[PDB]
């Protein structure tokens, strides 16, 4: 007698995409998101970070003073950004453990400068040099002092500084190397100078070393540069008998969140929390690939250049109606899964509402419950080095290879389980949704293996409506259906 | 009358406790358990490691016997803490790499020490200070032997120590830092000094460098240390003309657990494996949120201060009777999973033991499938530093934080993962004993969709107790089912 | 007769082998594999990197030319190997940051040395000494060159040497530091020397140290060896007074993938891609425990010695026909699923192909989904060490540590996460086997509760086919079923 067809679907779309699972090298969903960001616009964002582009100045040369990076005194930034045109225009000097130089002051954030006054009466003050031009005058580095004789002496200098303060003070001060004896002793008179820089708790003597280095801007001659911090109560003794570079007073040292980074990216006007020196870039991606070195709040660096996360169900092609079981259905346009019919007034589809919202829910901020927020850093180590160094730099790039390869194995294991997962629980509630229309039906149908039931009575529109509505009364059909079911 | 509910359903609890998963940001459980240890009582405990307390002395300073660190002579120790209210109260010192003799006699855990007689003939032995009062004597640090003209003269010492033992030798010596030319040859008759102390494959040189620093317990002078460590079948050789502090012997080095840490916490009676500056804590949980510098079997150091491992399912409360589709049963005290009845004999309950230890031991013991135990760590790097230091410091900082990082990643991601497996395994034993009891019934019952089965035959408690013990003969009540159900 | 039974079942194996997932302490499996390589064949292959045995030499006695070392002259290299038999047989010497030369060179890869004309007019060139015979004379180190007086006369040296091509050069130099002051005279004219080595960006000056030293090879004298990197456009400047021992060209200096490694292990003729100093091991497994030193394409270290991934199905004992509800079926091999029967022409076995094919496809290539290729590394760090040394080699040695933690970690994670999906997905295909056939049979057959299908007709081996093919046609038996279910 009597019947009619319900069966039991999900959508599909004409265009999927590729994803990786635990299970599948590629299998074809609907829908996919890309994890890994590997563009960016080219410019340094100015806004929300204190940007300061050391254009012709390295931050070294802008500390000590160099005539051309006289803009730069008593300035601050959250990052210093240093250029590849940049040169030195002064006398020429060198750093012992120049690295740590740059890295202390960048870190700190400010080239504040406070003067002080030291008594050096009994040596003439502010030499300068050809070398070190200040307009159309012979100079010298702003924040030292060149010493040298007066009336043909050089009385041995023994000179004291207290910290009576509550803040660290940041001492600069040098040696210099002459290039010849007539040069030693026309400035300093003995033939052979020393300079002692101590405080209670420590020491450094230099002997300068007469003789000649290659020319550089006219000069045979150096200037060695060096440091020295002096704590809240300490005592800055400077102890020297000739070849003293004086310090002019002290950089206020701050700690906080600067740092510094060499980039030729131009700066631009917009804002962006992540700065590489490729640009700035978004940061509503986990992972990136633009940069290993990067400053701020920053997805994590990673060797992929491309991670696809699945959202949405496996797409399967459409092949009287069918079900789930053959193909997906490409004409359910308003839901995920859904319901066909066949009965006597026709064909027709409507899609569920709960199932759909139910899987949507779960893939809903999926990535989140695992890495909820991007790291803020700001003051790392160096990742790129121009000179051979051994040792220290072979450690330094041991640590950034292994972490870097670690968190490429995490982001890989991420996505394939988050992967599987998304497969799994769209999967499921399709199975929960057939189940549950099975239940509903009791002895009325039965099951024809694709995806459908075949109901055994008569069931017009309003009929198949209470069954999606979950208000259909089998007791209603069950004399009917038993009827046309077992009959022989 | 003629027929009989049964009802499969799982407990519930009035306080339940909410988890992560993979799935939900939030899900409640019936029972949680907390995997980051974040307190500590506050007490170093003295068992099972040998604990010796600094009071007023740095290692260092009992290294080279500081009068008033005289007691630590000869000493040993697992953990050597040292105090920060510790002073130096000796000649005042320095030493070039501090950290790197700190730690490698902290290491070593040992201040065994050996004298040997070298031959000093030429020189007065045993010069003392003011600076450095043992008792009422002016006096010297014990280690060491400050040596000095005699009869106004200084010959060139040149000595020689072989190493004809099984064990490496620690040789710790020094070089004196006049502040005036006055006081340099009234002691070493010349008007400069040299210092060499060499083996058979390194040697060190080391200038004094004489000058005004600022009075520290009265002087202006100062004495700068340096080590040798001389290997079995080497030799010492030491050759100076002036300015030597000599050793008195050597100290054993040895390999082993030891190490050192800074805290103010007091020691005392109790047991704990992991120590922390904050006191020891306890080490049954994973992880740890107390402090990143440890010592001993200890948790790992995370960001998160709470971690929440479910240990129950999915708690759903209690809103004719009604099985699991529904809601869990909070009258079910005896079982996680169960039967409920109603039959011509009332209403009745009852637990599944089997289901409900399957459960049980599926979650006894989850975590340790993955960290079976915690690992013991002894010397270390430091990880917080009192000096603005550069480049090296840096590095310590970047390593330490890439590691943090990684194994509060590692946290997160394991405990969402593990959570999301409990509801899973849950969820199915419930599955497995609904569908055992489906096909246990043949055709003598139909499911009414909220996990009962109507029972289409009279089934006294006897006859639920039979379908409880797997013993229910289906053949027996089939022919009564059949009648009731299709009215044939 | 007039019914027939169908039991679907899996395979099982009389030789099952433990293993771990996240649900089991251990769970037997049919099949595993072993994914820590912990062997090796104890020989370093010559393919299909280039090796150099070192043989009686160190890389630094290569190459600063020490002559029984001559042989090695203008070597090169993608792995270096040293013997801890090696040993030094000229002057007695040693170099400031001795591993950071041998990093430097190790990671060139080659000894190509080129000889350019220095102007030495003024001092005599080429000094020997009876410490370093070449063949019957005295001699020196080949790459260097002992300066010494002419006609009783040292004068000021001051000599340069322009970078005028397109790539870097290594200069390798040293200082005399003579026993005693007839010596320094003798040689120097001067009582104390002084060596300035320059470039327009660096400077290096070295004091020479007069005095004893113990003997080694006749000679209480030592040289102290430095080295200087030219840029391109740079020069070099040499300045001295006394005790230099002068470069005679220098080394080219590449960038590359060379290392070096300290073996005893012999080399032979074979091909692999991974060397440790064990020798070298198959990289066909993702972890190794043979030892944390590598070089090449190797497996990743791990601390445990055994991981087991499980490559087949949870295994049962097979404990009339039944079906998979009790036990597996040892008697099936020939797949992995299959179905048994009893009918009116016998009982008989029959593998399925397509849920066989499945499983075995899932599991095939598993782990390549989440590690896919072994990583090559190259010149790394050290992780062995021979002398105590304090800070630097605390970070080296937390650092490896660290990195060994954390990857120990994810091996033990991945095996028990794969493990589990592995017994997961071919429960599953069990499962959907059973639930197929249960729905092809319609109102034919009942579920007996063990696995196996009561059919309710004859039904014969052509019958049986028609349902193992997905071709059976319910309708054709339903009459006759029906009619043998229902009846009272
Ligand atoms: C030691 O030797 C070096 C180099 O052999 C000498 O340095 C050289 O000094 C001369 C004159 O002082 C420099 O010549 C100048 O060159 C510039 C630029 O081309 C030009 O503007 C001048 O008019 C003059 O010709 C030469 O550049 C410089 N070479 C180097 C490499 O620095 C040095 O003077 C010698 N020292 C002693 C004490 O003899
Ligand atoms: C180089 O300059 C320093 C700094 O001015 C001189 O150091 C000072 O030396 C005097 C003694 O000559 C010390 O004074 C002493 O103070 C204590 C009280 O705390 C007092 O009882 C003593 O009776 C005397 O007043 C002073 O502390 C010290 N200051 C520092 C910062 O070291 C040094 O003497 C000069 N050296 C030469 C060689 O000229
Ligand atoms: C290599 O180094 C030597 C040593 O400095 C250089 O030789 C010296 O060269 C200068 C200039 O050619 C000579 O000066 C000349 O001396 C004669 C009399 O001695 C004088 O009449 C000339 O007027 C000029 O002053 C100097 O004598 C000579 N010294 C020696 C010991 O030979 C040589 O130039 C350097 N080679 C190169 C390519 O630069
Ligand atoms: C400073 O003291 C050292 C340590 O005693 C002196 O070194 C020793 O010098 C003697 C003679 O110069 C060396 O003797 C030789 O020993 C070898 C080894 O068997 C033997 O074959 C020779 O025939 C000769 O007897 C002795 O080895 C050496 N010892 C060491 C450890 O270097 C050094 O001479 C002293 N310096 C001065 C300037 O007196
Ligand atoms: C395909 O997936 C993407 C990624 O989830 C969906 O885009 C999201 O849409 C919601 C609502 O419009 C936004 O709140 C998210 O910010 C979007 N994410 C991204 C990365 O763009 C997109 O809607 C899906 N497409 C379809 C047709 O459903
Ligand atoms: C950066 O330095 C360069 C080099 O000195 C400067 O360029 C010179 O500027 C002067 C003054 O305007 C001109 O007379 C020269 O012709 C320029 N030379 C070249 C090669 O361009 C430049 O002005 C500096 N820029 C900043 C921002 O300070
Ligand atoms: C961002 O800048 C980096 C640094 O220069 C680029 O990396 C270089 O890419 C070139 C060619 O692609 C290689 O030859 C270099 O070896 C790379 N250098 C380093 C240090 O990796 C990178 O490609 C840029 N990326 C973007 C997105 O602009
Ligand atoms: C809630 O979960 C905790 C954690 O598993 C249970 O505590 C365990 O109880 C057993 C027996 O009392 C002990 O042997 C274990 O050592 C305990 N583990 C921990 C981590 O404390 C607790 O029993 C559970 N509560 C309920 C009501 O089931
Ligand atoms: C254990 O000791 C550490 C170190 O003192 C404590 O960490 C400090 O906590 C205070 C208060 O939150 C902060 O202001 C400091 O900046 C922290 N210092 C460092 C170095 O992190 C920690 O709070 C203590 N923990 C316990 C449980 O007592
Ligand atoms: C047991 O598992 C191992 C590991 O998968 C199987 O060995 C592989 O067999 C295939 C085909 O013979 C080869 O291509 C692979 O190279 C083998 N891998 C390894 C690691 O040996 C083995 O076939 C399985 N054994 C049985 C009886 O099924
Ligand atoms: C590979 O070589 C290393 C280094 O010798 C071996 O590790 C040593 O193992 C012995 C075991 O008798 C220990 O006593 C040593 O302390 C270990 N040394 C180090 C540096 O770890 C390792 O066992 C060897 N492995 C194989 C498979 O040959
Ligand atoms: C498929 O095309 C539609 C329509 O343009 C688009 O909205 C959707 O994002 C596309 N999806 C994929 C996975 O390409
Ligand atoms: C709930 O209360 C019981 C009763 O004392 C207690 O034993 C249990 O641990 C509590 N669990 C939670 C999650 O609060
Ligand atoms: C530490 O030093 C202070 C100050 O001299 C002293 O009063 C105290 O007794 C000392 N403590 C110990 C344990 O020696
Ligand atoms: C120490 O050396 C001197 C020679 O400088 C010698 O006379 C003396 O006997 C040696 N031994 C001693 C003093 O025990
Ligand atoms: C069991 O034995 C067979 C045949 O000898 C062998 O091929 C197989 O690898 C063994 N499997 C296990 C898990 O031991
Ligand atoms: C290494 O040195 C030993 C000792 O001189 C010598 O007998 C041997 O021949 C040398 N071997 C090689 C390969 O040079």
């Amino acid at each position: 007698n009597s019947t009619a067809t319900l069966c039991l679907g999900h959508h599909a779309v004409p265009n999927g995409t590729l994803v990786k699972t635990i299970t599948n090298d590629q299998i074809e969903v609907t829908n996919a998101t890309e994890l890994v960001q590997s563009s960016s616009t080219g410019r340094i964002c100015d806004s929300p970070h204190r940007i300061l582009d050391g254009k012709n100045c390295t931050l070294v040369d802008a500390l000590l003073g160099d005539p051309h990076c006289d803009g730069f005194q008593n300035e601050k930034w959250d990052l210093f950004v240093e250029r590849s045109k940049a040169f030195s225009n002064c006398y020429p000097y060198d750093v012992p453990d120049y690295a740590s130089l740059r890295s202390l002051v960048a870190s700190s954030g400010t080239l504040e400068f406070i003067n002080e006054s030291f008594n050096w009466t009994g040596v003439t003050q502010s030499g300068g040099s050809y070398a070190c031009k200040r307009g159309s005058d012979n100079s010298f580095f702003s924040r030292l002092n060149w010493l040298y004789e007066s009336e043909s002496k050089y009385p041995v200098l023994n000179v004291t500084m207290p910290n009576n303060g509550n803040f660290d003070k940041l001492y600069i001060w040098g040696v210099h190397h002459p290039s010849t004896d007539k040069e030693q002793t026309n400035l300093y008179v003995r033939a052979s100078g020393r300079v002692t820089v101590s405080t209670k708790r420590s020491q450094q003597t230099i002997i300068p070393n007469i003789g000649s280095r290659p020319w550089v801007r006219g000069l045979s001659s150096r200037i060695s540069i060096y440091w020295t911090i002096v704590k809240p109560g300490d005592i800055l003794l400077i102890n020297s008998n000739g070849n003293l570079i004086a310090p002019r007073g002290y950089f206020k040292i701050r700690t906080g969140k600067s740092s510094i980074m060499r980039s030729d990216a131009p700066i631009g006007t917009c804002s962006s929390e992540c700065i590489t020196p490729n640009g700035s870039i978004p940061n509503d991606k986990p992972f990136q690939n633009v940069n290993k070195i990067t400053y701020g709040a920053c997805p994590k660096y990673v060797k992929q250049n491309t991670l696809k996360l699945a959202t949405g169900m496996r797409n399967v092609p459409e092949k009287a109606i069918a079900g789930f079981i053959e193909n997906g259905w490409e004409g359910m346009v308003d839901g995920w899964y859904g319901f066909r019919h066949q009965n006597s007034e026709g064909t027709g589809q409507a899609a569920d509402l709960k199932s759909t919202q139910a899987a949507i829910d779960q893939i809903n901020g999926k990535l989140n419950r695992v890495i909820e927020k991007t790291n803020e850093k700001f003051h790392q180590i160096e990742k790129e080095f121009s000179e051979v160094e051994g040792r220290i730099q072979d450690l330094e790039k041991y640590v950034e290879d292994t972490k870097i390869d670690l968190w490429s194995y995490n982001a890989e294991l991420l996505v394939a389980l988050e992967n599987q997962h998304t497969i799994d629980l769209t999967d499921s509630e399709m199975n929960k949704l057939f189940e549950k229309t099975r239940r509903q039906l009791r002895e009325n149908a039965e099951d024809m293996g694709n995806g459908c039931f075949k109901i055994y009575h008569k069931c017009d529109n309003a009929c198949i409506g209470s069954i999606r509505n979950g208000t259909y009364d089998h007791d209603v059909y069950r004399d009917e259906a038993l009827n046309n079911r077992f009959q022989i």
